[PDB]
């Protein structure tokens, strides 16, 4: 939950960038894509660590 909500805030961030002119469409796209990529990485790592720490 925590991480996803963070990634949601960051999503808004990227959106604002795109609206400010600092980003074009495709780099906003790429940034969103890598954000969700590393978010998937995040939750995966969190899953394995949660298994190892709590229920081996």
């Amino acid at each position: 939950q925590r991480y996803l909500e963070e990634a949601d805030r960051k999503l808004r961030q990227i959106e604002q960038a795109y609206e400010m002119g600092f980003l074009t469409d495709r780099e906003r796209y790429d940034q969103v894509i890598q954000l969700w990529t590393e978010t998937t990485e995040k939750v995966t790592q969190a899953v394995f660590k949660n298994f190892e720490e709590n229920y081996p």
